[PDB]
RNA sequence: UAUCUGGUUGAUCCUGCCAGUAGUCAUAUGCUUGUCUCAAAGUUAAGCCAUGCAUGUCUAAGUAUAAGCAAUUUAUACAGU
């Protein structure tokens, strides 16, 4: 089921005549919890506009992930596949699958990517600068997925000819 | 298996130093001061030290205080070898 969960805003000050106006740069993470996530950021005048702008554009940039059973475990049960590192600016996000019962251990940016992907038991690490709007979230989205980042290892054999 | 924030700007992103968040100490100081168990308690002048105490024990190593000889002390059923 599609869950919209809001991360944060910054109040973006623009200098204009007589005084400043505001604009809001909103971050909303979409996900299914079965095995899809969604990245969306856009701006607007008000907070009420910016949230809706981040909601809709996240449903374009939908990423499948290999988690869960189809029949047999084609995705890893309640965890990520392998480990993946990924840079995006002066920012790195690193990942590791955990055993079951651990729960979702992560930074508050990457946490709502993982739980809305359905990924329960993981440890998650960032290093360096953490710039939450842009860099860590972009880095985590290119690290977590199937189209980006992870491969399972079944699809690795399916793609060549046996 | 490792999550950073604030301060150089009109604003932004880097570089970079500083300040703060944590855990710890034979502890010390301000303040308040109600208990217990366990553990610890001169880091400075290996500086100068009063007084009392920290090193003794055996008579089971011997003559063997009879036979013979001064004085004093202790023990007993009687000898007290």
């Amino acid at each position: 089921g599609l869950q919209d969960e809001v991360m944060n805003i910054k109040p973006v000050q623009k200098q204009t005549r007589a005084g400043q106006r505001t604009r809001f740069k909103a971050v909303v993470v979409v996900g299914d919890s079965n095995g899809h996530v969604g990245l969306g950021i856009k701006t607007a005048k008000e907070v009420a506009g910016a949230i809706r702008a981040g909601i809709i554009i996240a449903k374009l940039s939908v990423i499948p992930i290999r988690r869960g059973y189809w029949g047999t475990n084609l995705g890893q049960p309640h965890s990520l596949a392998t480990k993946t590192t990924g840079k995006c600016g002066s920012v790195t996000v690193r990942l590791i699958p955990a055993p079951r019962g651990s729960g979702i251990v992560a930074s508050p940016a990457v946490k709502k990517l993982l739980q809305l992907a359905g990924v329960e038991d993981v440890y998650t690490q960032s290093n360096g600068k953490t710039r939450t709007l842009e860099n860590t979230l972009k880095a985590a989205f290119v690290a977590i997925g199937n189209t980006y980042g992870f491969l399972t290892p079944n699809l690795w054999a399916e793609q060549p000819l046996p």
